[PDB]
C-alpha cells in the first residue's frame, strides 16, 4: 500500500487511522519559536504541553494529527518530531505558504515558490530529510497577486508529487470560489484539494457546492464556538458565534445529502500561538480543556445523539483522510 | 577604565577594534529563510565561501571590524556570522531590534513586551547560541507607523539598561532622523548612542548638521551605491539611487569642513546575499561594487585625502568614532 511522509518518516496509508487534517503545534512565525521561547514560558514547557495534550486527544482515539504549520506560521519541525516520539502519534508535516510571508518569499515568482514546495515535499524540511505530506496556502479576500502565484505554485507541486493541497479561508468568506477557479486553471482535481475553515460559514449549498465538484469540504474549526461574554473583544473575533454545536451540525447536513466522503473534520487547534493578542492560549483552554480530543470526546458522540451512524463517523475520520493524504499520480 | 564590546566570537576590547565598518550585512534575509531554502544561494557552503573570500579582501585594505545590523527579520543567522567571523579573522558584531519586515509574532508585541526581547538578545543571548548583540537596529520608512514608534521606544530603553547603542533606517529624503530622534529624547536617551542611518541618500546639509550639532551620530552608510546609468533593471535604479560616490563621499567632507568630525560614521550597508529584494540583484550588486567592503578604504578615503583631509581626522571618523560609538556607558 501506499505510504505517507511523517516527522518520524514514512508509514503505511492503514496506519494513520483517526486522522485530523488541520491542526497545529505551535502558531507562530518564522524563526519566533528559536529566538524568544520565553514568549510561551519555555521550550520545555511548551513541549510538555503539546505531548500532555497529545496523549489526551491518543485516549479518546486519535492516532495521527496534520500539523498545516507552514514556514511563515513558524514550522519547527524538530519540535514536532519531538512531540511526536514522547507522546506515540504521528504528525505530517506541511509545506506552502501562509498569509504572513516574509518578503524574501512576497519577492518570488511561482516557479520559484515551485521549487521551494517540491524542496520541502522531495528533498526535506530545512535540513532534517523529513519531508511534508500536504500544501496549505491562505487568501484575504479578493486574493493578492502574490497569493495567486503561491496558489498556482501549489497546485503545480501537488501535480508533479500526488501530494494533497489544503486551503485556509476567513469561512466567513467566498475564497473557495475564487481558490477553486485558480486551480481548475491549472488542471488540478478537486479532490486533491480541502477548501479549509468551511465551517464558518452557515451557507449550505456553498458546502454542496464544494463537495458536488469534488472539493474535500474542510469543517475544521469545531471547538471555536460562541464566546459569550467570557473573552475580550480579540476573543470574540477570532473565537466568536455561533457554538460548536452549530458547526457540527454542517457535518449532519452534507452526510444527508450523499456527500459523506466529502467531509475532513479537525479543530485548527494548537498548544503555542503568537500570531495574535498575548496570553489567547489561557482564554483557549478555558473555553476548551480538551484541546485536540474535542471531536472525539464531543464531536462524535453529538452527532451519533442524532442518529449518525457509527460507520459514517468512521469513514469522515479514517477513510476520506487516508484517501486524501495518499500521494495520487 | 575596562570598557569592551561583544562580538559575535565573544567580548574583546575597544582598543583592538580599529578600522570599523558600522553598518553592514552578511547576508540579508528574511527569518529563518537561510536555513529553510539555501538553495536559493546556490548553497549555504557557496554563500560562506563567497563571504569569507570578501572579508579578507577587506581586511586587506585594512578593515579590521565591522558591524553586521541584520536583525531577527533581516534573517540574521548568528551561527553564520560566528563562521564566518573566524574564518575570515574579522571581529564582527551582532544586532538585536527590529526592521520594517516583522512578522505577525511581532507586530502583535507591546513595547514591554519588545522590550524585554532585546534585552534577551543584549544580556541573555540570541537563539540557543549564547551569543550576545552589541547594538540595535531600528527602521522607519518615511513617517513612522504605530509599530514602528513602540519599536523606537523599547529600543531607547533596552539602551538605557545595558548601555548599548542604536542605529537606525531613514529614507534619508524624508529626514527621518527628525522624528526618529524626537522619540529617543522623549524617552530619555542621550543622542550620542544613537547613529541616524542612511543620511547620505540626501544633501539637506541643514537637515545633516542639524543632527550633529544635538549630538547623534551621522550615518553615512550607503558609500559604494553609485548610481549607474545601467539602463537597467528597474530594480537596480532602485536601490543604487541616483548619486553618485563622489556625491555621498563629498557630504563626508562637509561634515568635517563643519566641526562634526566627531560625529560621523562610514560604512557600505553591503552584503553577500540578498533574497529580500529581486533575484539576481546581487550579481549587479558585485558587478558595480567588485571590491565589496573594501570600496571605502580603496576608492573613498584616497578620494577625500586627494581633496585635502588628513590622514588624522581620518583616523578618528574610522578608528575612534565607532570605538566611542561601541563603548557602553
Ligand atoms: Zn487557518
Ligand atoms: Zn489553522
Ligand atoms: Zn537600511
Ligand atoms: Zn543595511
Amino acid at each position: 500500500g501506499d505510504l505517507i511522509n511523517t516527522v518520524r518518516g514514512p508509514i503505511p496509508v492503514s496506519e494513520a487511522g483517526f486522522t485530523l487534517t488541520h491542526e497545529h503545534i505551535c502558531g507562530s512565525s518564522a524563526g519566533f519559536l528559536r529566538a524568544w521561547p520565553e514568549f510561551f514560558g519555555s521550550r520545555k514547557a511548551l513541549v510538555e504541553k503539546a505531548v500532555r495534550g497529545l496523549r489526551h486527544a491518543r485516549a479518546a482515539g486519535v492516532q495521527t494529527i496534520v500539523d498545516v504549520s507552514t514556514f511563515d506560521i513558524g514550522r519547527d519541525v524538530r519540535l514536532l518530531a519531538e512531540v511526536s516520539r514522547a507522546a506515540d502519534v504521528h504528525i505530517v508535516a506541511a509545506t506552502g505558504l501562509w498569509f504572513d510571508p516574509p518578503l524574501s518569499m512576497r519577492m518570488r515568482s511561482v516557479e520559484e515558490l515551485t521549487r521551494f514546495f517540491l524542496r520541502e515535499i522531495r528533498h526535506g524540511i530545512e535540513d532534517t530529510g523529513i519531508r511534508a505530506g500536504i500544501i496549505k496556502v491562505a487568501t484575504t479576500g479578493k486574493a493578492t497577486p502574490f497569493q495567486e502565484l503561491v496558489l498556482r505554485a501549489a497546485a503545480r507541486a501537488s501535480l508533479a508529487t500526488g501530494v494533497p493541497v489544503t486551503t485556509h479561508t476567513s469561512g466567513s468568506q467566498r475564497d473557495g470560489e475564487q481558490q477553486a477557479a485558480i486551480f481548475e486553471s491549472e488542471g488540478l482535481s478537486p479532490s486533491r484539494v480541502c477548501i479549509g475553515h468551511s465551517d464558518d460559514t452557515d451557507d449550505l449549498r456553498y458546502l454542496t457546492g464544494l463537495a458536488a465538484r469534488g472539493y474535500l469540504v474542510g469543517l475544521d474549526r469545531m471547538p471555536y464556538s460562541a464566546i459569550g461574554l467570557r473573552g475580550n473583544a480579540s476573543a470574540l473575533a477570532l473565537f466568536g458565534t455561533r457554538s460548536w454545536q452549530t458547526r457540527a451540525l454542517l457535518i449532519k447536513a452534507l452526510i444527508d445529502r450523499g456527500y459523506k466522503d466529502r467531509i475532513l473534520v479537525s479543530h485548527d487547534w494548537l498548544f503555542g500561538f503568537s500570531s495574535y493578542v498575548t496570553n489567547i492560549m489561557r482564554v483557549m483552554d478555558r473555553i476548551n480543556p480538551d484541546g485536540m480530543a474535542f471531536v472525539p470526546l464531543r464531536v462524535i458522540p453529538f452527532l451519533r445523539e442524532k442518529g449518525v451512524p457509527p460507520e459514517t463517523l468512521a469513514g469522515v475520520t479514517v477513510a476520506n483522510p487516508a484517501r486524501f493524504l495518499s500521494p495520487t499520480v
